């Protein structure tokens, strides 16, 4: 009902601001018990938050702001399966797409478990026979490639769990000679990246999108379509393409066989779909079920802590109150997402959607204006990249929260005889050494007691108390990752929960949307009938003018592929 | 002075309350103010109508750009005068693609003959190569090509190889070869760079100017050793070459003298992909003249930029109406959004641009400033942003976009019987999405549908959120260079605006230093079994978790990956 922001705990935690302000993390960072304290394991995960903004006290203010806003039973009513999407009236279940075979988490009143395993074990056997050359192609060949359509939701997840298993030596072994792509822009240069150095003959599509009408996905789907079809035939089309999807007509309408069809459900928002068949399917012909299998237990560990651990110890709760704290308490509009590992190079790219999409929201989910802000703007580059490319600002221009994230077991040791450190260990002092640099800076009088120009001191002054939050992961295998992503799954949720707001629904793409099939009108009408440009403001009828004043060099109506 | 302390800047910060009683849906109708805000240089239209903005508030940015002698700075810097006062250096990354006649003078010596020097040198090499006659060990030709570098040494290769991958032309002249960066000090990148590749057909160029570089030469003596191990060790000097200035540590590591190419300190790092740093492994991969005329793009952006009015100069517009939103709409975040799959590492490249230039805290002279500069960049290409994060920059925080859209695709597909083209349902989306941004979709609209009332809020659009387009003809290598010299142009206009250094860059140091200290603990610890010292309480930890799991290897025992 109330704004969170008329609270009492909300207005306590902007008079706890000002004595923040009055604090320094250099001093701060000494307190062996605030450190301590200020810490949180789960298995093989250990979130160290030290270096926030924050006291011990900070905490308890959020522990309590997390009660008024009833954060508990949020979390309870979302694992239950209650249709908190209030705006779509929808379960909102991506937990129940990792639970196990024999839990009860009932949605429209049936039990929705044993149906998320019955796709599953269809995938575990498609997969098999796939991975086993049973499945043969149009010219008898077995099919070693996967090209996965889709966009969004279908696409970032996926992309992150596939980089992240990669270089993981037991998932890379199950993946040997084949590759995994994934077609997800409309423009016609990603069809011509998706299919280079492919052969047909050789090629498995799969075209993901829950209704088989979205636009940029199923242009891309017709198109290799023909693609496939240029080259094998049209009766190559139904062992050659298959569909996570759940209509079953257009399906079958497309060419392809309505028994290779891989379903999910509503209560799957995009953003949290790469446990079900949308990822699952195609991670499970690359890896195998078995690979896929560990990491949706690792998800689901997750899923388990979240939901029933103390707050203390809860860490996707202390991760979601902490950003809460750094974006409405402290104002900082930005946060970055910075893992020690080029395997999570698709971490920060996933999270962007998972966390924009779900919490960039002005209204409540009563449909009150907020007065205040919501979602953080989401960014990052995997360290070192990211390091050696916008540290600079994060040193000494706007301050940026930072997710470190770091591995102490390497998916790929590398050691040269002689050297100081192992290469792994050479990144992992960065990851180490730059929360420090962050939190306590450089003053002017040490650089002074260094003999540095009075004229560069002002350039080379580091203010520090910027904050930061450093992860520590035992490894990266398959369960690793689903922890991970797990984690920023629930995170978001708790950072919408607080803020009253509803994560799992996307009107803001509606619009959009609704304007670009009224040029796609203006495009067909100008290309095919010659009708001039009407209906748009002087600027979008000029630029369109100038977009349709070049002429195809195609033949009219005549199909052209790369 | 502080810029922020003349009228100039009291003026314009007034003028913010007029533009706040406007609406992008009324002033959009205007086509005097449409027509007035563009401006156009050769194959580039910038069209900036859709800017929180009208002709009085780009007459007034105009008056605090002369208040800032944005003009001066600009010719100083031409000149080659030593405007990076903080580290006494020139500022010429335009002399890196200069005419052979040119006269560009750093402390009175003409830069410009010795940048062709190494252009020649570049071509005669690329030319051997791509012949073949440049054999390696085993006497094979050479066919891969890995490019040793982190930060500036990384990102804008990457971005021009990127987006001259689909390039018809470019692609032709680099078929059946590689070209492939190695930039994280992260092993798993070196296991990927070397993935399916075979010694005796790869060529390894080292960029790191000083070839002390932790990181790359980390990397560099890694696959020196992955050389060594399968062809030898005289095999160095014909497969590894280096973009270096320190002839004594090339010759050290096994390369011939002869095959460094230099390049000078005058050149930024965020600005080097026009030298040696990105002419040297992309005429390997693309040939010389593909890399000229993309050399020939950005130098006819440099004339523009220099002698162009304002009103018609692009980069000063764009530099101007980026403070515009920063420092006085108060955005600060910018998404760099080209509609182009070809464009996909433009955006982090931008980053590094833009974030270590102007991500400063103190003006030119030393002055702390009162209010922050550099924007926070970010970005996904179009459609693959627009089904991520656009959520947010319609209905969450307000974040002004650069939109980039192409007229000609490189690669054109076209299907029989559909309703358009591939390229122009991409492009559907280019025109739309600004229109949905400035328009908006009010609660009437939506009454006026027929939308129940308790979804009224949830799907109400704002609008008035700004945006700017830039049409291009085409993306050959030309225009790749044309639209790299816009935004370098553009980042220094925003950073002279701001009276700041965009050149220097200290706050890089602290976390190195950090980062050194933390190699000798680790060092003294996996080799001589020291305790840790000298660290916070969270960060002994820390390193006590991570140092507790050994080296699964014998003791100063070589390893390699896969």
């Amino acid at each position: 009902p109330a704004l969170i922001s008329d609270t009492d705990q909300w207005k306590a935690l902007q008079a706890h601001v000002g004595a923040i302000h009055k604090t320094h993390l250099r001093d701060l960072m000494t307190d062996a018990d605030r450190c301590k304290a200020m810490t949180a394991e789960f298995e093989g995960v250990f979130l160290d938050y030290s270096r926030q903004q924050a006291t011990t006290e900070t905490v308890d203010k959020l522990f309590k702001l997390a009660e008024a806003a009833k954060l508990k039973e949020k979390i309870d009513k979302m694992f239950k399966g209650e249709k908190i999407n209030t705006t779509e009236n929808r379960s909102v279940l991506h937990v129940a797409l990792r639970a196990p075979r024999d839990a009860v988490i009932n949605s429209d009143g049936v039990n929705v478990v044993p149906e998320v395993w019955a796709v599953k074990d269809k995938i575990k056997q498609f997969s098999e026979t796939f991975r086993s050359g049973s499945w043969v192609g149009a010219t008898g060949k077995p099919l070693t490639n996967v090209v996965s359509v889709g966009i969004g939701g279908s696409f970032l997840g996926p992309l992150f769990v596939h980089t992240a298993l990669q270089t993981d030596p037991e998932a890379a072994e199950s993946a040997k000679g084949r590759q995994l792509r994934f077609l997800a822009n409309v423009d016609p240069v990603d069809v011509a990246r998706s299919i280079k150095d492919l052969d047909p003959a050789t090629t498995l599509v799969v075209v993901v999108s829950k209704t088989f009408t979205t636009a940029e996905t199923m242009l891309n789907a017709r198109t290799i379509k023909e693609w496939i079809v240029s080259s094998l035939g049209p009766q190559a089309v139904s062992k050659h393409m298959i569909a996570v999807s759940t209509n079953l007509k257009l399906v079958k309408e497309f060419g392809i066989d309505p028994n290779n069809a891989f379903a999910f459900w509503d209560w799957v928002g995009g953003r949290y779909s790469v446990c079900s068949a949308v990822g699952v399917l195609p991670l499970s012909l690359q890896y195998g079920f078995p690979i896929v299998q560990k990491f949706l237990e690792g998800a689901s560990s997750i899923d388990n802590h979240f939901h029933t651990s103390s707050f203390e110890k809860n860490i996707p709760v202390l991760l979601g109150l902490l950003s809460v704290w750094n974006v409405s308490f402290l104002g900082y509009p930005a946060r970055a997402i910075l893992p020690y590992s080029q395997a999570l190079e698709k971490l920060a790219p996933h999270i962007q959607q998972l966390s924009m999409e779900s919490n960039g929201k002005g209204v409540s989910i009563d449909g009150v204006r907020l007065p205040y802000e919501a979602g953080e703007i989401d960014f990052g580059e995997p360290g070192t990249n990211g390091q050696h490319s916008f540290y600079q600002l994060i040193h000494q221009g706007r301050v940026i929260p930072c997710d470190f994230i770091g591995v102490i077991k390497s998916q790929q040791p590398v050691y040269l005889k002689g050297e100081t450190v192992s290469n792994h260990d050479e990144l992992m002092s960065n990851f180490f050494a730059q929360p420090d640099a962050l939190a306590y800076g450089k003053t002017p009088e040490q650089l002074h007691s260094e003999k540095v120009p009075e004229n560069l001191i002002s350039h080379k002054t580091f203010q520090g108390n910027r904050p930061s939050l450093s992860f520590l992961l035992s490894s990266l295998s398959a369960y690793e990752i689903g922890q991970l992503l797990s984690i920023y799954e629930h995170r978001i949720a708790v950072q919408g929960f607080i803020w009253g707001i509803n994560s799992f629904d996307q009107w803001g793409v509606e619009l959009g949307k609704s304007l670009a099939s009224t040029v796609r009108k203006q495009l067909h009408a100008s290309r095919m009938e010659g009708k001039p440009v009407e209906g748009f403001n002087p600027s979008s009828a000029s630029l369109l003018t100038r977009f349709l004043a070049v002429k195809p060099s195609t033949p009219y109506d005549t199909t052209v592929l790369p």
